[PDB]
DNA sequence: CATACTTGCCTGGGCAATATT
DNA sequence: GAATATTGCCCAGGCAAGTAT
């Protein structure tokens, strides 16, 4: 008898179909040697153009100290720069270099639509869609 | 502007995320045991399974073999899980519940029970989450 | 005092060598 | 040869204590 499948039937596979992504996702991004994790806050920092690491922390839904870490990893790999905020001087601002950009349009152009396609190959639009839908209705 | 992941992977943010509140949820709730959801996960194949090489656990767990390895010794330095020699292979561990692990486990099962299924598919109706497992699995390898 | 980092310690996973058999 | 651990080096997140403004 499975305890954690009497407990949670759904915990498993969330849990596995988010290790599926993750491993998709890192596989397409592996020739340009950038991680899932790293593209993401990438992604995040190009929408903000700029942003503070604590609204940054808001938008990837993680901890603070964590993603210092990540954008120590980032600056020391060129794709981001701090800047000082002329709002407040405790904080910083953080933006994209021209090397995040220009990775940031390798990636998109590389990988495309590929992956999108592979991790939906068993379903249809309906069913993504819905799939979504329900996914989001489960957000609090 | 625009949102390159979101276009690149529509499902990306939303997993992660739902994947996360789960966890934290599974977390919460263990709390009192001070037994964290993997370890609890991992105590729960193996209590399963009754006994079982890590290679299997492996792939009943889906994690690296390594990175399982450090989880059965933190197991086992909590006093949860014993190795012992497999009697089958030479090269070989078999891995096992102890009494205060099937105890915590139990202590566990009892302790959580419904609640967290239930808060997790609370803004979901039955079949509502019926599609939704139905269509993860069909997702899946 | 309140906020924004910042760092340290911990759990945890992925990948890459090792023995061991 | 092939499969089974085990270990080391990474990246990565949660948590807490400390720092700066």
């Amino acid at each position: 008898s499975d305890l954690f499948n009497e407990i949670i039937p759904l915990g498993r596979l969330i849990h596995m179909v988010n290790q599926k992504k993750d491993r998709l996702l890192n596989e397409y991004l592996s020739p340009l040697d950038i991680t899932a994790a790293q593209f993401k806050v990438l992604c995040s920092i190009r929408c903000a153009a700029c942003i503070t690491p604590v609204e940054l922390k808001k938008v990837l839904s993680v901890d603070l100290g964590a993603l210092t870490r990540m954008l120590d990893r980032l600056v020391s790999k060129g794709w981001v720069e701090r800047l000082p905020n002329p709002n407040d001087k405790r904080g910083v601002l953080v933006k994209l270099t021209t090397g995040g950009a220009a990775i940031c349009e390798q990636c998109h152009q590389l990988v495309g639509q590929d992956l999108h396609q592979e991790l939906t190959k068993n379903l249809t639009a309906d069913e993504v869609a819905t799939l979504e839908y329900l996914l989001k209705k489960v957000l609090p």
